[PDB]
């Protein structure tokens, strides 16, 4: 966690001070400020010996935690309807879930084949979508007119499920 | 617009059919299913010329329009308001909007100098923010605990506006 050679000399000099007293992890932390300012630049790489931020991690953060989301211009949320309401397509897998239950209803189409983001752009601006979300596992879900927001976080879409 | 050379064959052989007859532009299309299946592969390609998509770009995308959004694991709320509240750092903007708006009060955090994405993560890491945005202009817009979403849109983080 701690990386104890870079930040022993200067975290000390903090504690002989007695800075960073006070831990966020239960109740209010009066000192934070205080023990950042002390840090200063070190405060990134220095945070999780005083407690003041989580040990450098432990997990392999999956890719697909990231995504990238971008608002098509120009939205055409007629022609998003036509082509899903029908028999769907193949390549396309089409969910529709309650709208805010990522944070009436909303609806997103979950390209099957893993395609490049740039792909994925095209494919859903041909769609009509108002918006399109691009999982960095290279999964892309096209966004429906309704839905308020970028859609399921989920990588729900069949044949790129890399990342779990 | 329309790729005549690509496109005038197969696009022709649709019309001949009398598919792609009705406009999603105003009232509902019909026809539009039926059209993509007549277009097949080249839908993406060429559904611009039966006017059933946008054409192909007129403008040329800002960078910033493109964002990458994560959420942060063991998010740390107690410490993301002790250093938003008092005499914030100069290298930080502090912008607290009210919730909902992008779509009680949403607040993030704009940093200054525009970095990368892995920085932008880190430094968000050991604010203890939720979540953390990043803009493909590279300006890094961390994410408070109280927000519901992502928070703005906007690139409002002073010394990265490249973009606008």
């Amino acid at each position: 966690g701690c990386n104890k050679a870079l930040c022993a000399s200067d975290v000390s000099k903090c504690l002989i001070q007695e800075l960073c007293q006070c831990r966020p992890g239960e109740g209010n932390c009066s000192c934070c400020k205080e023990c950042m300012l002390c840090l200063g630049a070190l405060w990134d790489e220095c945070c999780d010996c005083v407690g003041m931020c989580n040990p450098r991690n432990y997990s392999d953060t999956p890719p697909t935690s990231k995504s990238t989301v971008e608002e098509l211009h120009e939205p055409i949320p007629s022609l998003f309807r036509a082509l899903t309401e029908g028999d769907t397509q193949l390549n396309w897998n089409i969910v529709s879930f309650p709208v805010a239950e990522e944070l009436h209803m909303c609806t997103v189409v979950y390209f099957d084949d893993c395609m490049s983001i740039h792909q994925c752009k095209i494919s859903c601006e041909s769609m009509g979508a108002s918006k399109y979300r691009w999982f960095h596992n290279a999964c892309c879900e096209c966004i429906g007119p309704e839905c308020i927001d970028y859609g399921s976080k989920t990588v729900k879409c069949m044949n790129c499920m890399f990342g779990t």
